[PDB]
């Protein structure tokens, strides 16, 4: 689906269970739950149809 907005910012450390983006799928909002903590580099400029597995972000495994 589309990338509405990014609820974090570029170069931002995150936590377990923390939303980092929000997208529109099936007409509905979606918690982009982060899965690993680290300094996200903002890869995906806003408003793009996305994929399961797309690189919205890369961090490092802290």
């Amino acid at each position: 689906g589309k990338l509405i907005q990014y609820i974090v910012e570029d170069g931002g450390h995150v936590f377990a269970g923390q939303c980092y983006a929000e997208i529109e799928v099936m007409k509905m909002v979606m918690t982009l739950t982060a899965v690993e903590s680290g300094c996200i580099h903002y890869v995906k400029r806003p408003g793009a149809a996305l994929d399961p597995g797309c690189v919205l972000a890369k961090m490092q495994l802290d």
